[PDB]
């Protein structure tokens, strides 16, 4: 589990969105596994605006933050999970690291701010849904 709290927005994995998220929806995209809802309180996270390929992510199944190198956001075939059939996921970045289903929502960050959230896992890989192109999160 986990979210990004920037401005009056809450960014979560679409597959983990709650009824309150869907009842206060700003934007959602199944192909990216992302959903954004509105919040009453202002958040403290800041979004990175860059093309970094190194950063640090939080892994809840290890209670640890790991430094990783990751690929640029791309269209990748992701195997079936409990939440999606095997399909192409867009704006996804991969790194070598540990990721179990419940690790979704952990933040990946670089020197400029939050880069994305954990979205995929298995086989010693971790995949992150990028948010750096969503410029509207800043206003
Ligand atoms: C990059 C890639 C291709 N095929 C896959 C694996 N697909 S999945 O990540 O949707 C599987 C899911 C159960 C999960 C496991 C662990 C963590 C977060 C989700 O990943
Ligand atoms: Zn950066």
């Amino acid at each position: 589990s986990g979210a990004i709290y920037v401005g009056n927005y809450r960014v979560v994995n679409r597959h983990l969105a709650t009824h309150n998220d869907w009842a206060n929806l700003v934007w959602e995209d199944s192909s990216r596994d992302l959903l954004v809802s509105s919040t009453t309180a202002q958040g403290c996270d800041t979004i990175a605006r860059c093309d970094c390929q190194t950063g640090v992510y939080y892994c809840s199944s290890r209670r640890k933050h790991y430094p990783v190198s990751f690929s640029k956001p791309s269209l990748i075939f992701v195997e079936a999970s409990e939440y999606y059939p095997a399909r192409y996921q867009s704006h996804l970045m991969l790194a070598v690291g540990h990721s179990e289903p419940g690790d979704c929502g952990g933040i990946l960050r670089c020197q400029h701010g939050v880069v994305g959230i954990v979205s995929t896992g298995g086989n010693g890989l971790v995949g992150f849904a990028d948010v750096r192109d969503l410029l509207w999160l800043d206003e």
